[PDB]
């Protein structure tokens, strides 16, 4: 067989097993409890539905197809779907919300250990997504969720595409795409590879280091294609040593094969996470609380 059978289980859940408790966003996302029938368990969940359009349920279901196929500590789990009036997605609740809003809100308690670790964790999820031959196509700080301050997960696969065991790209079409996080080949030829995920990783790391800044704040999207062609990129963030900023910049090579692989980002940021203060200069760094062997890396961070 050309490709491997996807034997993920799609679980369908009874309407009465939830206890939807509150809106988190407005489709519309909710907080709730899931009590599996019989089992002595209560599981905190987010429930995401959408009125019903025949075109809307087709897209949320692709999202479920993907979320149901991924299984990694740094990627979000689908717990199931509920097939009522309108289709609901069910995931593990990530109590602290998306990471973008979180760095903004907690700016003054976020120290370099957390920043660099988040970076390691996002790279691990993304490297896993790559192993499963899946191109996220929408990586950004808004699409990273926080389980605890110690633990983030990649989310929002409403654009993920699977590549064959021999297809080395994706050719997309019409539809809204966030262009500021987009590799260049993706703005010119609508090309998307694992390596164009790496670009957006670049921009995502830049969001964290600048504690939640909008990229090219001001610059309208129609020009972005041109600015990037004239050799211009995002500025070095204040807290950033050239060592860190240099990795960001490498993620933005125009030649996508010269950009780093997610498994290299994991190794680079690991080493830096071992002396956080030598790499990020954060004022008041040492005393912060949220709720030679330069080259040593742990095997758990060495994934080839």
């Amino acid at each position: 067989s050309g490709e491997a059978p996807n034997q993920a289980l799609l679980r369908i859940l009874k309407e009465t097993e939830f206890k939807k408790i509150k809106v988190l966003g407005s489709g519309t996302v909710y907080k709730g409890l899931w009590i599996p029938e019989g089992e002595k368990v209560k599981i905190p969940v987010a429930i995401k539905e959408l009125a019903t359009s025949p075109k809307a349920n087709k897209e949320i279901l692709d999202e479920a197809y993907v979320m149901a196929s991924v299984d990694n500590p740094h990627v979000c789990r689908l717990l199931g779907i509920c097939l009522t009036s309108t289709v609901q997605l069910i995931t593990q609740l990530m109590p602290f919300g998306c990471l973008l809003d979180y760095v903004r809100e907690h700016k003054d308690n976020i120290g370099s250990q957390y920043l660099l670790n988040w970076c390691v964790q996002i790279a691990k999820g993304m490297n896993y997504l790559e192993d499963r031959r899946l191109v996220h196509r929408d990586l950004a700080a808004r699409n990273v969720l926080v389980k605890t301050p110690q633990h983030v997960k990649i989310t929002d696969f409403g654009l993920a595409k699977l590549l064959g065991a021999e297809e080395k790209e994706y050719h997309a079409e019409g539809g809204k795409v966030p262009i500021k996080w987009m590799a260049l080949e993706s703005i010119l030829h609508r090309i998307y590879t694992h390596q164009s995920d790496v670009w957006s990783y670049g921009v995502t790391v830049w969001e964290l280091m600048t504690f939640g800044s909008k990229p090219y704040d001001g610059i309208p999207a129609s020009e972005i294609s041109s600015i990037l062609e004239k050799g211009e990129r995002l500025p070095q963030p204040p807290i950033c040593t050239i060592d860190v900023y240099m990795i960001m910049v490498k993620c933005w090579m125009i030649d996508a094969d010269s950009r780093p692989k997610f498994r290299e980002l994991i190794i680079e940021f690991s080493k830096m996470a071992r002396d956080p203060q030598r790499y990020l200069v954060i004022q008041g760094d040492e005393r912060m609380h949220l709720p030679d062997m330069d080259d040593v890396v742990d095997a758990d961070e060495y994934l080839i």
